């Protein structure tokens, strides 16, 4: 079911800072080529899109695509079907969707000159990266390898083309940036709750813990882990005994106890495997970092907190890749994210 | 006036290609950080998304930002009030929006490397463009200078910061494959009307003699005229006796013909010079390009055409920037765009 009735919707920038170039800007002058002469650029800004349905109940939802990617992601899948902005504004809540600075309709910061560059300061790096269709196609668990799929998997065949494309590169905007980016939305909108994914779930945690706002966080197949300042557990290195997961972050216990006030789930589809498998990188790579997530949860337990983690293959559902919101069954996986609103009271006024 | 009925919503990707670099990708070796190696790369693609009413009366818009710009601009304004978009599935057309390749959500081509650089490959430069704040000022008639407005501007004062963070810069995709995931768009959709702004209206022309499909065009300020091949009348340089407007784009008549067979309407705001204006550049350029276009509606109309200039303070619409549609009068704008399509039957089934 399609339909939508929505009582307002928009979008807006907000965050971000200004830079400026040297010199004086004269109107009388040719004004392309466009010259950094006089010249003030808005930078790190994001995008926010908000839709708010008829008589909304709880809280609104603040959806954070994961890393290299953008808001499109809860719009729609990849093979056409409603994605998480319409079905959630079915369940009656507002929805925020993002494209965090640096990414989509966020700023990318760049001048005239170098990619990156104001005349002698660099705001971001001249030298990218970005991730192949290979590396993303092993990064999702599609498969174990491009072009192989796991019998079980719940990724839109056939789509292939239409879902890569929906990925690009970050230029080197701090991750203190983007937070506070996400910290100011949450100021302007109220109380609300996150809905992360991969990349984001780090970012997330970090703006609860700046943010009273943040009642509640659900992190699809988060990153990276966050601990205490020198309370990092023993993690082991990946199965070829070379390779680490992604260093955790650690932040001072003070703000960590923040996380320990609200309702916390973590959310990792299918196929991580149990046990070593030194073949497939990014399959142990996700084995490890959803162990040191397990102990990163137990970490905000132990401080009275509420921390879950939820493997869809338990509640039933099978074959999920690293984005389970725009698999075949996202209708079942929004069915538990609601599950989960309604449990802790967050889709009621 | 703010609510919006949806019969269905979504986003999808079209357009673009693939590129390589060398070698082949092994899953077991560490995937991050990113290789070029093995790798595919998706580039140029366009992000599309749409809105359609419950039963929708006449032809779909397809609604194209201007330079430096994305679909948020048909969204909202920089105050908040609500964008065509909005408006005109209230007056019941499918509304799509796109990112076009190089913008937004659409595609960035770079990789693992200096920006824009496969390999030895440069798919885009290095180098980046951008406008600085007091550039657009004054390109968007808000003022002669910065800081400065017209008498009786409509543009949202005090939401300047909004509006300044909805620009970027460019890379330097060719405008051959950004008018190709268009034409690409249209044949995907049907028959449709382009609704183009500033850099996308001279795009959108050659869309339409690429595809039949394009049943009319509406362009917002077109900043670069079309003429048949060594057909370009002369144009005087602007009054600073140096600079030129851009120079126009040059068609095979057998194509620039196929624009005599649609309805074709320019729309200009306010504030353009009757005389030459040495001291503001900007101003000077626009009163220029606005007489090249003059022209190349004049040769439209002399094989047949049906091309037609509206200067919206001659329809009683004073103040506008070269962002009619999200002026504070917009929707007294719309209401001429409601026009033009009922004119001409594009707002029938
Ligand atoms: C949608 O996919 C992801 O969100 C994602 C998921 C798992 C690993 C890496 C990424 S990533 O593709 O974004 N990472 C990335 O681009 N890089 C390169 C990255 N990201 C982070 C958060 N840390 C580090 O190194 C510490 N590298
Ligand atoms: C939203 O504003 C515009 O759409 C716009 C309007 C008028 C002039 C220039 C631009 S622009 O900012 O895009 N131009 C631009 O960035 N440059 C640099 C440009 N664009 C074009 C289409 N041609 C040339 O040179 C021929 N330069």
């Amino acid at each position: 079911k399609r339909k939508v009735v929505l009582a307002e919707q928009g979008s807006f920038y907000i965050g971000g800072r200004t830079v400026t170039g040297p010199g004086k800007f004269d109107p009388s002058k040719p004004v392309i080529p466009y010259s950094n002469e006089g010249a003030t650029f808005y930078i790190n800004q994001m995008y926010v899109n908000f839709q708010a349905p008829v008589r909304p109940r709880g809280l609104p939802l603040v959806f954070w695509h994961g890393g290299g990617l953008t808001g499109h992601i809860w719009e729609s899948t990849p093979d056409g079907r409603p994605g998480f902005q319409t079905l959630f504004v079915q369940d009656r809540h507002t929805v925020y969707t993002i494209d965090q600075p640096g990414r989509g309709r966020g700023n990318i910061p760049t001048f005239n000159g170098p990619f990156g560059q104001l005349e002698e300061e660099s705001i971001v790096n001249t030298v990218t990266g970005n991730s192949s269709k290979e590396g993303a196609w092993v990064r999702d668990r599609l498969g174990p390898a491009p072009g192989q799929f796991f019998e079980n998997s719940q990724f839109p065949r056939g789509y292939e083309d239409n879902y890569f494309k929906e990925m690009g590169f970050s230029p080197s905007i701090s991750s203190d940036e983007i937070v506070d980016a996400v910290v100011k939305l949450v100021t302007h909108i109220g109380p609300c709750v996150l809905v992360t994914h991969a990349a984001s779930g780090v970012l997330g945690m970090r703006v609860a813990t700046h943010a009273k706002n943040v009642r509640g966080i659900v992190a699809y197949e988060p990153a990276t882990s966050i601990f205490p300042k020198g309370k990092v557990p023993e993690i082991p290195p990946l199965a070829d005994k070379k390779s680490q997961i992604f260093p955790p972050f650690e932040i001072q216990e003070s703000y960590f106890k923040k996380l320990a006030k609200i309702p916390i789930q973590f959310v990792f589809g299918d196929n991580i495997p149990k046990n070593p498998k030194s073949a497939y990188w990014f399959l142990d790579w996700w084995r490890v970092t959803r162990y040191a997530h397990s102990l990163s949860l137990e970490a905000i337990n132990k401080l009275g907190g509420q921390a879950s983690l939820l493997d869809l293959p338990t509640a039933g559902l099978r074959g999920n890749t690293a984005f389970p919101f725009t698999d075949r069954n996202n209708v079942q996986v929004a069915s538990l994210l609601s599950d989960f609103l309604g449990k802790h009271g967050l889709d009621q006024n």
